């Protein structure tokens, strides 16, 4: 009967496929249909706002592709009487401020940044990497606020466990996936012929990969290279290789909540005019690696099939 949508910028990334695996779920247990729409572009996801309406549908999730279309998503849906929460990305309103007025529901973002940090100084101490023939390559994606926060959360992470400061290169990105990354991180190491080993910062599985992939064309070999990737079920197919590559492992959040919760509270705010809470911080992580992936995402219900 009632009919609720899920709009995503990436639908190619498994990280939102999953988000429309539980929300399916929600629809299932509450009793709605779940319309499941690819919004990668600002034009799209305006045009797929109308076809809601034309559904009628009463609500939607959204991950928006641009924070600052937030003003625009919000009047057109309070045109058609439709209830919006956002998932993984916050509006911003024309200066880049939050619009806190918006249901949120996302990840701890310079918390799992941090950890990120974490792990790749305790992996490159595993190696026992010279410091002095060592640096970081930060890909960088500013203008997304849960992005930034997860690369700086993860600079600020080395520079307390002793990394150099100056020994952190960052670089922006133009588009957050593998083919961005790769150009990013390409231009980066031809910069820095002296750097003998890496480590590969970025704010998701996608954008770590690139790092990694570049590198390789570079003529660094896995031992040289250290990449945690962000996301987990986006890095399936890169542990899942026979050789080992400079992906050492990926921090799984729980984009089965994201999915699943959003689309709960949008249920109960649209049918019972049950308000939700503004912030929804999901703070979950684990490392998967190439030793524990498989039993982790079972153990999570992501299961490797
Ligand atoms: O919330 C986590 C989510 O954050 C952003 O939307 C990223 O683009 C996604 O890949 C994912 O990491």
């Amino acid at each position: 009967n009632l009919k609720l949508g899920f709009l995503v910028k990436q639908p190619e990334e498994p990280w939102f496929q999953t988000e429309w695996k539980f929300a399916d779920k929600a629809g299932k247990d509450l009793g709605f249909e779940v319309i499941k729409i690819a919004v990668p572009d600002g034009e799209k996801t305006l045009n797929a706002i109308d076809s809601l309406a034309a559904s009628g549908a009463k609500g939607f999730v959204i991950c928006t592709p641009d924070p600052k279309l937030g003003s625009a998503i919000v009047a057109k849906a309070r045109g058609y009487d439709m209830k919006v929460i956002a998932v993984d990305d916050q509006f911003v309103n024309a200066k880049g401020k939050p619009m806190d007025t918006v249901p949120l529901v996302m990840l701890a973002a310079t918390k799992i940044g941090e950890r990120q940090g974490q792990e790749l100084y305790k992996e490159m101490q595993k190696r026992g990497w010279d410091v002095k023939e060592s640096a970081v390559m930060a890909i960088t994606a500013n203008e997304l606020d849960t992005a930034r926060r997860r690369t700086t959360g993860s600079m600020d992470a080395l520079k307390a466990a002793g990394f150099p400061e100056k020994q952190i290169y960052q670089v922006p990105t133009k588009s957050n996936d593998i083919p961005g990354a790769f150009d990013a991180a390409n231009s980066m190491l031809v910069q820095h012929p002296e750097v003998k080993h890496w480590l590969i910062v970025g704010m998701n599985d996608s954008t770590v990969l690139g790092g990694v992939r570049a590198t390789e064309g570079q003529g660094f070999k896995a031992a040289d290279i250290i990449g945690i990737g962000i996301n987990g079920v986006d890095a399936v197919s890169e542990l899942s290789k026979a050789q080992a590559t400079g992906f050492y492992g990926s921090l799984l959040p729980s984009p089965d909540v994201h999915g699943y919760k959003s689309s709960e509270m949008l249920y109960n705010w649209v049918a019972k005019d049950v308000e939700p809470p503004k912030f929804t911080e999901v703070t979950d992580v684990v490392l998967i690696t190439r030793d524990n992936f498989k039993e982790e995402l079972e153990k999570k219900g992501l299961g490797g099939k």
